[PDB]
């Protein structure tokens, strides 16, 4: 009954009163005698959630039209090969804004469909420094503009997207969709594994422009077509039921704390916090980004030397928190920080940092 | 009680204890102060259930070795795709038994990636009698024979399976996985979607022989190779964690419940009292395969008219039965009577079947 201090990046904390709900009708949901696991996929009470789900999606994003929210299994990572499977075809290029980890594992996937070409990247920079909009710029053949809006890994996070005309722009928001309001017309594609920051693991939301995938590349495997999901509301085969029945609870809950502009304001906040204990530590934490490149879902931090990094995290989780060592491929810290992370978790982080501080420096 | 009488064809009935066992845990799972769903994939927590849910399941099967449990998301439906992708090769053809519904969409999928040959095929009988073993026959360039050991909308069940030499024999156990002893040495894969006996909806299980998945096809995309899972342990990117879990806990419950032997007889027991139900009933139920292809996983049976159907599952589900109507490709009425049907849905469902019939024919 006490709650860990969960700063895991992936899966991820989720609201507690979410857990509570889901616990209480597991067994027995609504009077039917089933769980929502053992339900139909094409009975009516499924369908109303799966359905749900999507309106309340669209609703939190203000109502845009003329996209459809998909329901695709296989994780953000199969979306990095179904995007170009079904978007990038011969003379054209994939063009990728290369910001880090997760933009670089996208590339690696449309070099294996077809031509691809960087629109802009900030490798020079070892990835501190966003690039700028100005600096992102398609070849003329390009299929589509795809861009990591939080690069989870590192810790930067774009504030803003470009606008990109006519070539579609698609945004792998896996780590912040649903943190922040943005207007999603800018978009033709967006994208996120529902376990970051939505948190149930399984469910991969694609939100799509209906006029991009009106008729997707007939040679594609059936589960690789984004028509098959647009076409058959994602029950062509059995959804992962489970995950998006928790998705909707989710959703419910970003209504219940004020939206995105309520879920924003609560993790600006619980970011402010954690930024400024690194950014008034004597030098003892250094963030791992460029402050105008900071993420408000994983902050990145190190500390002078890995053994005491090594210190730090063993000390953490001896006072109750999870997940803070940073990525293996990137060493440092993470702090995850993602909307169903409480404040409370962030005041006792800041607090295990100040005392951290004080006797290892 | 008050258990619906859930004889969903997929997703499907899951254990009550199973059910109550993942709800008491839900919230904080083993006193860690989060969920199973919060906690990272690569954590030694999670990694555990992973680990040991790939353990229980080889010990069903007897330990064979030299096979990999693999979990895949996207359903069997993705794995229709997956398997000739990694196997058919140029010059090679996938081999099919075309017994059915599911058979038929197994095929669909691999005329996309290459050549094909159906090497047996029940259609002359309407797929109500499955084609003898003898009547297999390959030609020398095939890649993989691949059968379907339950039909689950005809209502037909392979009993025994063929000896293919050097050619793989895959088979889509999706309706009947470990609900009955085989050897899995005659396979070089077979997969499931878990969602009928194994679990909830999402999570795919793939269990092949090494030797087989040593080396995929580099050009595929990165989540559609199978050595991506097996150099990996099905964790490359986010598994589907929850799904796996509850895995985990159905393969405990089968052991519970005397293993494969103790869940084969439990089911052949269920099959044979709705056999009996029909066969009694003086024509007016009538089973629609031949005997000897009878499953024990899904009955399919009909009435005199489709509206006399409709009749009888409306009648049903004021009684508490869900999921009875058959499937609507073929009509009929269809009891799908999986590991976690117990049989008192089926006792249940025999009587209803005689009071039915009292009041009319
Ligand atoms: C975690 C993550 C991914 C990979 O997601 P999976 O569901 O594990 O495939 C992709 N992009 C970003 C930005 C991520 O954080
Ligand atoms: C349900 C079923 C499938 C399809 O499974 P999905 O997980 O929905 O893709 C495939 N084969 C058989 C035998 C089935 O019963």
């Amino acid at each position: 009954s006490e709650r860990a201090y969960n700063f895991n990046a992936g899966p991820a904390a989720l609201p507690l009163e979410v857990l509570e709900r889901a616990q209480a009708e597991f067994v027995d949901y609504q009077h039917t005698g089933m769980s929502i696991m053992e339900m139909s996929h094409r009975g009516a009470v499924y369908e109303a959630v799966h359905n749900e789900a999507q309106a309340r999606l669209l609703a939190l994003l203000g109502n845009p039209t003329g996209y459809k929210v998909l329901f695709i299994q296989g994780g953000a990572s199969t979306q990095f090969a179904m995007i170009p499977m079904n978007f990038l075809k011969e003379g054209q290029t994939a063009n990728y804004v290369m910001t880090g980890s997760w933009a670089s594992k996208a590339l690696k996937e449309a070099k294996l469909i077809g031509d691809t070409h960087v629109a802009a990247s900030s490798e020079a920079s070892n990835y501190m420094t966003l690039p700028k909009l100005q600096e992102i710029q398609l070849q003329d053949n390009a299929a589509y503009l795809h861009l990591t809006s939080n690069e989870t890994i590192e810790g930067a996070q774009f504030k803003a997207f470009p606008d990109t005309g006519s070539v579609p722009l698609i945004g792998d928001m896996s780590s912040d969709i649903l943190s922040r309001p943005f207007d999603l017309n800018q978009f033709g594609l967006v994208y996120a594994g529902a376990q970051k920051n939505l948190g149930p693991s399984g469910v991969t939301v694609v939100i799509v422009r209906e006029d991009l995938v009106a008729e997707s590349p007939k040679h594609l495997p059936t589960m690789l077509r984004y028509d098959t999901y647009v076409k058959n509301n994602s029950l062509y085969n059995t959804p992962p039921s489970f995950g998006i029945y928790m998705v909707n609870e989710v959703l419910k809950w970003i209504e219940e704390r004020g939206g995105l502009e309520g879920v924003q304001q609560a993790n600006r906040k619980k970011a402010s916090l954690i930024y400024d204990a690194i950014d008034q530590s004597g030098g003892f934490y250094r963030g791992c980004v460029d402050v105008d490149s900071r993420s408000d879902m994983n902050i990145t931090f190190r500390l002078a030397s890995e053994e005491l990094e090594k210190e730090f995290v063993k000390a953490s989780e001896q006072e109750g928190f999870v997940g803070l060592k940073g990525h293996r491929s990137v060493g440092g810290l993470r702090a995850s920080i993602y909307n169903a992370v409480p404040y409370e978790s962030c005041e006792a982080l800041v607090q295990f940092m100040e005392h951290f501080k004080r006797s290892r420096g």
